[PDB]
């Protein structure tokens, strides 16, 4: 696999920013020498570079207090803000040079939220597909989701060599007039390398954001699991939504029969506007 997952960037009131770990790879690119540069939204990014491990896992080089060189998949706040990123989505490409290749592109998306910004969680298998085939209208109720001021967010847990088919089967999706909105796809923890797993991967979502706020307003999955995935990661029982392959979704806070039409005709009171 080559290729960039997606990374998600939070300011925080400080107006610092955190981020989540950066797992960029060039597995068609043919060690030490390789050195990365990074442009975001067509303008390159002075500074910042990232080095390649054999594999072609790639990370930022910063000393620690020992003077040991770390290698951090949590860029620094000071990198971070080198990027000078936008609101919502950014593009960011990575471009690795090499003597006997020249240089090699891959291309990304990294967003970027506020302390505030609040997250609507969606599984992709089982509760976009019928298994884990598309469940109907769940297209123009995420669409209006956004609208009101709410971020879908993406969570699978699908081999990392099928990430780019999984970007491509959302954004494929058409029902009616409405597309899926365009939000950023989370990989579980072990489809990925280190240098169940749905609910440590939340965790490092939601403290990215400060411990204060709680960013998840809802969530969305096909398993009792998921759903005690988003408990534990501040989302209130009321906003739990569990469907199963009838395409029936059960509200868990007030168990509560409905569907995706239902909950969309109910979108200003289950998911308040915000401006
Ligand atoms: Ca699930």
């Amino acid at each position: 696999f080559s290729g960039v997952v997606d990374i998600i960037v939070v300011r925080q009131p400080d107006d610092s920013l955190k981020s989540m770990p950066f797992h960029i790879r060039f597995g068609t690119l043919k060690n030490q020498n390789i050195n990365i540069q990074i442009t975001v939204n067509d303008k390159k990014i002075e500074d910042v570079f990232m080095l390649m491990l054999p594999e072609g896992a790639c990370y930022f080089p910063e000393l620690n207090a020992k003077n040991e060189i770390q290698k951090k998949l949590r860029p620094s706040s000071a990198i971070l803000k080198k990027f000078n990123l936008k609101n919502g989505y950014n593009k960011i490409q990575f471009i690795a040079e090499s003597d006997l290749q020249g240089k090699q592109l891959i291309e990304g998306k990294i967003y970027l939220y506020n302390y505030d910004t609040k997250l609507v969680i969606s599984d992709v298998d089982g509760t976009v597909t019928k298994s884990d085939w598309t469940h109907d209208d769940i297209a123009e109720l995420y669409t209006n989701i956004q609208k009101n001021g709410y971020k879908m967010v993406y969570l699978s847990s699908r081999p990392l060599y099928f990430y780019n088919y999984t970007q491509g089967y959302l954004k494929g999706i058409i029902q009616n007039g409405f597309t899926m909105p365009d939000g950023p796809i989370l990989l579980s923890p072990d489809q990925i390398i280190s240098s169940e797993f749905k609910g440590a991967l939340l965790k490092d979502l939601r403290r990215v954001f400060p411990e204060e706020v709680n960013p998840i307003f809802a969530g969305f999955g096909n398993r009792d699991t998921d759903a005690t995935a988003c408990l534990y990661a501040g989302v209130i029982i009321d906003n739990i939504f569990i469907i199963n392959e009838q395409s029936q979704v059960e509200i868990l806070g007030k168990q509560e029969k409905s569907s995706y039409k239902k909950i969309n005709e109910k979108i200003q009171e289950l998911f308040p506007r915000l401006p």
